[PDB]
């Protein structure tokens, strides 16, 4: 049992919600908030940028000094951080930006890194302004995340829209 409430259950392990990440990590304190990060953690907008501000720009901070160490991720990999107020961690995770003419079979790839996590909080990867199919992104976490996943779709419109077809 979590603390996780009013979830849709789309299948064993993956649940959807229409709700602000940001608002849902204040609240819940989960141990994993995932971000939608990029290879540089430059967290400027879309979910990155939101929830960057929710932390007065720690989350930057820290992430610059792990760029400056580490140099950039991979498409499709990730990285471990601090939650800070929002979580106990932040998992960076970098779908592919089809608006960067990423490769989208890399989609997998970024999702495979929530396995190493038993429960986490996340939005749909390369949704929003990586300029991917949210519905796709949906049928590629289903079928490759086997922890538990809370998912969050901040549209309204959308969050019916990917119940309604989800199959
Ligand atoms: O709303 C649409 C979804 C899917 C794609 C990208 C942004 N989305 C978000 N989901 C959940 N929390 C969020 N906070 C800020 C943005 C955001």
């Amino acid at each position: 049992v979590n603390s996780f409430s009013g979830y849709l259950k789309l299948t064993d392990n993956v649940y959807i919600k229409n709700a602000d990440i940001v608002e849902e990590a204040k609240k819940v304190k989960p141990t994993v908030v995932v971000n939608a990060a990029n290879v540089y953690l430059k967290h400027g907008g879309g979910v990155a940028g939101a929830l960057n501000k929710a932390t007065n720009n720690a989350m930057q901070v820290e992430s610059d000094d792990y760029i400056a160490t580490n140099g950039p991720l991979k498409v499709g990999g990730s990285c471990v951080l601090s939650g800070h107020n929002l979580a106990k961690h932040c998992l960076h995770v970098v779908g592919p930006n089809v608006n960067k003419g990423e490769d989208i079979q890399l989609l997998k790839s970024a999702y495979e890194n929530f396995n190493q996590h038993e429960v986490l909080l996340a939005p749909l990867l390369s949704a929003g302004i990586f300029g991917a199919d949210p519905i796709h992104s949906l049928r590629v976490c289903v079928d490759t995340v086997r922890t538990n996943v809370y998912l969050a779709v901040f549209d309204k419109n959308l969050y019916d829209k990917l119940v309604s077809s989800f199959l």
